[PDB]
């Protein structure tokens, strides 16, 4: 499937995605994201 989430994981032990949907990195991740 097209992953409109992107995974940026720091070495600061945070994943965060970022998403054009808000143009925004959370760092919640997708419950759609499976």
């Amino acid at each position: 499937a097209v992953s409109e989430w992107t995974e940026y994981k720091t070495a600061d032990g945070k994943t965060y995605y970022y998403n054009n949907r808000t143009l925004e990195s959370t760092f919640e991740k997708p419950q759609e994201l499976k």
